[PDB]
């Protein structure tokens, strides 16, 4: 059954819950963001109202065949009505079209529910800073200290003179970039901006791309392959099989591959910095793992609690096993202690 931390109290309200069938009571299904995990059972049969972003709308109704009646955009950083209910949407620092939800209660109550983010200061200076938030319904992926990763800044740094280096040494070699969702286009787009190209991939997934509501993005993709020298294929394909096999098809226009995994999180962040980075390669093939995270470090996630001071927080990730609760909730107290609310 849907679980309690998907469901807003005081309203008719549900977030990001849309595999239960019918969940009794709910009178408005609210999705943060276009992720399968969140809104995993949406189809063209749905029938109740969805409140999303313009972008997560773009998506429901060109990618999923969701009907136009049922999907209601709202602007960011305005102040709206739904059932009754004054409610605000924030940028939520994550993937394209991605939004925190502010609710305030007719009882006076005011609940923000983060969606997946990826804190950041500037958020300090949103209608967040306006009054108190009571209850915090927080993104905890990586709730816990070994989690460190360097600034999304420093990362596409990194991928774009490691790229421009080794097409200027080797102008036969080909760029390839995994996906296997939105999120991450920044890593694609500074790469085949650096190289003057643009980004060439499937049908499907230009598709995709066309709804995001990117700025000048018929001047950075397309899906002619053969005038392209970043090609975007899916994370499956990202290995040495996947990728002899990929070159093949490129019919001895190119002799080399240079390819980028955006991982989130991975334990070689513990000893190594982005500087000192390595690939794995095996003959003309060479595969960087780079930690492109759209997700709050431990670190980021602390600031922004510590900074918003709520009376309760409600985990919504890492939640189904005793230990993980209880080693979240040890952090939530020493939090508390450190900055004394
Ligand atoms: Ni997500």
């Amino acid at each position: 059954t849907c679980p309690f931390y998907k469901k807003i109290p005081g309203t008719g309200f549900t977030v990001d819950a849309f595999q239960y069938g019918v969940v009794e009571g709910c009178t408005a299904y609210f999705l943060t963001h276009f992720h399968s995990d969140h809104y995993a059972g949406l189809s063209k049969h749905f029938t109740f109202p969805v409140y999303c972003s313009e972008i997560t709308g773009n998506l429901l109704k060109n990618k999923l065949h969701v009907q136009e009646q049922y999907i209601h955009p709202l602007p960011l950083d305005t102040e709206c009505i739904v059932n009754g209910v004054k409610v605000v949407l924030l940028d939520a620092n994550h993937c394209p079209g991605a939004v925190m939800i502010l609710f305030y209660l007719p009882n006076g109550t005011v609940i923000l529910h983060t969606g997946d983010f990826r804190a950041d200061p500037s958020m300090e200076r949103s209608l967040l800073a306006d009054q108190k938030v009571h209850m915090l319904y927080l993104d905890t992926t990586y709730c816990s200290p070994e989690y460190t990763f360097p600034s999304q800044q420093e990362v596409i740094r990194f991928a774009i003179n490691t790229a421009f280096e080794a097409v200027t040494l080797n102008p036969h070699a080909l760029v390839v970039c995994g996906t296997y969702s939105i999120g991450k286009e920044k890593v694609f787009l500074a790469i085949a901006d650096v190289l003057g190209s643009k980004v060439g991939m499937s049908q499907e997934k230009y598709k995709t791309l066309q709804c995001l509501n990117i700025p000048e993005i018929n001047s950075l993709i397309t899906t002619d392959m053969c005038s392209s020298l970043v090609h975007l294929l899916p994370m499956m394909q990202i290995n040495f099989k996947g990728l002899q096999s990929h070159l093949k098809k490129c019919g001895g226009k190119y002799n080399q591959i240079l390819a980028f995994r955006p991982t989130g999180w991975t334990h070689s962040n513990k000893f190594t910095r982005i500087a000192d980075v390595i690939p794995q390669t095996k003959g003309n093939i060479s595969i960087y793992g780079i930690p492109y995270s759209e997700h709050s470090s431990y670190l980021e996630m602390k600031r922004f609690v510590q900074w918003l001071k709520p009376q309760k927080i409600i985990p919504t990730v890492n939640v189904g096993t005793w230990k993980s609760r209880s080693t979240m909730e040890k952090y939530f107290r020493e939090w508390k202690l450190e900055a004394g609310y």
